[PDB]
C-alpha cells in the first residue's frame, strides 16, 4: 500500500483524475469524440498557437476575411470542436480568439497530466498512488494546522477575501509544504534581490500535475502577446480572492487548490492599464498592475524572509487605475519559488 500521508493520497488522486481532464476539455467546447485525451499533442498545440497568432495579426490589421475563414478553418480541424446544434463561430473576434489562447495554456498541462499518467506504472512493488507521486518529483509535506507557519497562511487567507468576491466563502482543509527538484537552485540568484513576496496563484486542478512537475512557466514563443494583458509572464496576486476565481470551481465542484510562491520582484514597474510588455525598462525586475484595493500595508508581516501581504482590504489612493486588484508579473521562470499547496473549499452563499 500507500507510505504517504492521507492528505497527499487524496491529493494525487485529484490531481490525475481521468474524468475531470475530460470535463475540463468539455468546457473548451472540444470534441471529445473527434478528439480523445489520448490525441493531444506537444506539437499539435504549438501549431495551434501559431495559427491563433496568425488570425490575431490578420483582424488586427485588416487582413482578407478569406485569410481569417481560412485560418479559423484551419484550428477547428487541428483542434475538433463540438457547438451543438449551432453553427461555429469563425475566430475573427478578438475576445473570442484570446479564449482560445487560454484554453490551449490549460491543454498544455492536460498533455502533461495525461502523458505521466500512462508513463511507467508496470512496478507491482509500489502502490500506483506512489507510483505517480514520485512521478510529480516533488516533495510534498503536510503542514501541522497548529504551526506558526499555518497560522500565519491562514491569516493571509481570512484577511484577504476581497469584497466583491464575496460571492462564496472559503475554507482552508489541507495545507502543504512542496518543493520541486531543483527549483531551490534555479532560484538562488534572486535571493540577492529585495521586495521578494509570498503570493498567491490559482489554476484548475486540472493543471497541477503539469505545475508540480514542470513548474510555472510562461507561454510558449508561437502564443500571441496579445493573448495576455501585461505580456507572456507568470502572474500572481496579493487577494487571495483573486486568484481563488481562477480555480473554476462551483457549487458542484468546490474544491481548489492554491499555490502560494516566493516571488523576486526587485523594482517593480508600475502600470495603470494593459501593456502588452515584450522587453523590461532597466533597472525593472517585474511588473505591478496597481489595484484600487489593496492589503493594509501597515499589517504587512515575514515568514522566513519573505514579506506576506496579509493585511485587511484597504483601498489604495490610486483612482485612475483600470485594475480592482494588484496583479504581479515576473518574465523569468527562475524568478519563483513554490512554497505551499493549500486545499480550499468553496462554500457557496445559496
Ligand atoms: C491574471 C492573473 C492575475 C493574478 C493572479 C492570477 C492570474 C491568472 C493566473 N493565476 C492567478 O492566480
Amino acid at each position: 500500500k500507500s507510505k504517504l500521508a492521507k492528505p497527499i493520497q487524496d491529493l494525487i488522486k485529484m490531481i490525475f483524475d481521468v474524468e475531470s481532464m475530460k470535463k475540463a476539455m468539455v468546457e473548451f467546447e472540444i470534441d471529445l469524440q473527434k478528439m480523445p485525451l489520448g490525441k493531444l499533442s506537444k506539437r499539435q498545440i504549438q501549431s495551434a498557437y501559431s495559427i491563433l497568432n496568425e488570425v490575431q495579426q490578420a483582424v488586427s490589421d485588416g487582413g482578407s476575411e478569406s485569410q481569417i475563414l481560412d485560418l479559423s478553418n484551419r484550428f477547428y480541424t487541428l483542434i475538433p470542436h463540438d457547438f451543438g446544434m449551432k453553427k461555429p463561430p469563425l475566430l475573427s473576434n478578438l475576445e473570442y480568439i484570446q479564449a482560445k489562447v487560454q484554453m490551449l495554456d490549460n491543454l498544455l498541462d492536460i498533455e502533461v497530466a495525461y502523458s505521466l499518467l500512462r508513463g511507467g506504472n508496470e512496478d507491482g512493488d509500489k502502490d500506483p498512488i506512489d507510483i505517480n507521486y514520485e512521478k510529480l518529483r516533488t516533495d510534498i509535506k503536510v503542514v501541522d494546522k497548529d504551526s506558526e507557519e499555518a497560522k500565519i497562511i491562514k491569516q493571509y487567507v481570512k484577511n484577504t477575501h476581497a469584497a466583491t468576491h464575496n460571492a462564496y466563502d472559503l475554507k482552508v482543509v489541507e495545507i502543504f509544504r512542496i518543493e520541486r527538484e531543483g527549483e531551490s537552485q534555479r532560484y538562488k540568484p534572486f535571493k540577492q534581490l529585495h521586495n521578494r513576496q509570498l503570493l498567491w496563484h490559482g489554476s484548475r486542478t486540472t493543471n497541477f500535475a503539469g505545475i508540480l512537475s514542470q513548474g510555472l512557466r510562461i507561454a510558449p514563443p508561437e502564443a500571441p502577446v496579445t493573448g495576455y494583458m501585461f505580456g507572456k509572464g507568470i502572474y500572481f496576486a496579493d487577494m487571495v480572492s483573486k486568484s481563488a476565481n481562477y480555480c473554476h470551481t462551483s457549487q458542484a465542484d468546490p474544491i481548489g487548490l492554491i499555490l502560494l510562491g516566493e516571488v523576486a520582484l526587485g523594482n517593480m514597474y508600475e502600470l495603470k492599464n494593459a501593456s502588452h510588455i515584450t522587453k523590461l525598462p532597466k533597472g525593472k525586475h517585474s511588473v505591478k498592475g496597481l489595484g484600487k484595493t489593496a492589503p493594509d500595508p501597515t499589517a504587512t508581516t515575514t515568514l522566513d524572509g519573505v514579506e506576506v501581504p496579509l493585511g485587511n482590504g484597504i483601498s489604495t489612493g490610486i483612482n485612475d487605475t483600470c485594475l480592482l486588484y494588484n496583479e504581479y508579473i515576473v518574465y523569468d521562470v527562475a524568478q519563483v519559488n513554490l512554497k505551499y499547496l493549500l486545499k480550499l473549499k468553496f462554500n457557496y452563499k445559496t
